[PDB]
């Protein structure tokens, strides 16, 4: 029947009108990411009323009524004391992808063609507006429709296309067929010490820009890479290759029992202790039963409060998967626990 942590999330973080609010920002923001994760969780929980409430808010307030015609603006909130509105009209493609996947899986599982039609239109718009062929790489997913592509340099975010979602989307043909391959190579090629970067640049005639840099780190974006990989179905033939490349994050977490806040991608040097959400995010990733139980204790004893949006959503994914609240099939479909 119910998923208690999701029920609490609805009460503490989602407005009556269907917007996920990050309370830690003075502008009391909603992001397209937060909306997209709420759609996913509502679908996993078999919660069509909240799915629809969140979807309608997203459509009307981020997408000018129709995500098939307008990619959702990524940031919304208090712009001035008399104006709650879009704060940045640019898209975030990780959210766009999670919205598209959630609509397509809701349409399939709830047998609702309206969701399928909207998911298809949004997917097509993602391909049109934030997928480009990068010389040397092929088709790649940009992090947003503006701001990440210049004539000779591009910036990517390895957390933005979960491998299981890339595998699911290949059913729609190109560019998704090729994007699944370029995404897999992105993940393998940009983790030279086994740590995936938050953001990474590719430069024409030069390749991936992996030199040591205080900004080339596995942090609050890339923690999601390990989470997505951990939640891949074991029968996905590529899960093993990704676990093997990212194994240093598992070995480092097991060593002192603390997920690092930031790891230098070029040197593997860690700094800081990650929040509880990082512990939960590694639950599906850690294959060793003892290392995973150490992190489980931290999530149990330091479960995120109502002032911790990001750790809460990482916990709904990571603890949710740890509790069998949802699974992915080998093709990246939702295998629901309804
Ligand atoms: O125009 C001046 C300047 O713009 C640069 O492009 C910007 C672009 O204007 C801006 O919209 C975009 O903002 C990103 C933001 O940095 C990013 O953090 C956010 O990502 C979401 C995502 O959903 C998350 O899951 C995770 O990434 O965090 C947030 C949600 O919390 O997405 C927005 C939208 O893409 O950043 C661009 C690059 O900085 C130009 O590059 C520059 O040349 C110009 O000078
Ligand atoms: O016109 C564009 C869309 O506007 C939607 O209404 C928004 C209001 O314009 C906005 O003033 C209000 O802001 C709220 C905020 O939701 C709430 O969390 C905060 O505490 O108080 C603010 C001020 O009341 O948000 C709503 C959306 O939540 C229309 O609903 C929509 O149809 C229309 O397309
Ligand atoms: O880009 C990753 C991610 O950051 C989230 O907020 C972080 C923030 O990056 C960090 O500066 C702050 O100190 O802690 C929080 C998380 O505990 C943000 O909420 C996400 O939407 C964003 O995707």
């Amino acid at each position: 029947c119910t998923w208690p942590a999701w029920e609490h999330f609805k009460r503490a973080y989602i407005s009556d009108g269907g917007r996920v609010i990050d309370p830690s920002d003075a502008r009391k923001i909603t992001t397209s990411e937060g909306q997209s994760y709420a759609l996913f969780f509502a679908l996993a929980a078999d919660d069509r009323p909240m799915f629809d409430n969140v979807l309608e808010w997203t459509k009307d307030n981020l997408a000018q009524g129709d995500p098939g015609e307008h990619l959702p603006a990524w940031l919304w909130g208090k712009k001035d004391e008399n104006n709650w509105t879009v704060l940045d009209s640019n898209s975030a493609s990780d959210a766009d992808i999670w919205i598209a996947w959630s609509l397509l899986e809701a349409g399939r599982l709830w047998k609702e063609a309206r969701y399928t039609t909207l998911g298809n239109a949004l997917l097509n718009r993602i391909a049109k507006e934030e997928v480009v062929t990068v010389p040397g790489l092929g088709p790649m997913l940009l992090p947003g429709k503006v701001g990440f592509a210049e004539e000779t340099v591009w910036r990517l975010n390895p957390s933005y296309l979960p491998p299981q979602i890339a595998r699911y989307l290949t059913r729609f043909g190109e560019p998704w067929t090729t994007l699944q391959e370029t995404n897999h190579r992105l993940l393998l090629e940009t983790a030279p010490k086994g740590f995936s970067p938050d953001w990474v640049r590719y430069e024409k005639s030069k390749g991936w820009q992996l030199a040591p840099d205080k900004t080339l780190i596995s942090g609050y974006a890339a923690i999601r890479v390990y989470l997505w990989v951990g939640m891949m179905n074991d029968h996905d033939a590529q899960k093993a290759s990704l676990l093997e490349r990212l194994k240093p994050m598992a070995a480092l977490t097991a060593k002192k029992g603390v997920v690092p806040e930031k790891v230098d991608v070029a040197t593997a040097q860690p700094r800081g202790d990650g929040p509880v959400g990082f512990a939960a995010a590694l639950l599906p990733f850690l294959q060793d039963r003892d290392a995973q139980a150490v992190q489980r204790q931290k999530v149990a004893d330091h479960f995120p409060g109502d002032d911790a949006y990001f750790s809460y959503v990482l916990t709904l994914f990571g603890q949710g998967w740890d509790e069998h609240r949802f699974r992915f099939t080998p093709r990246g479909e939702l295998q629901p626990d309804w």
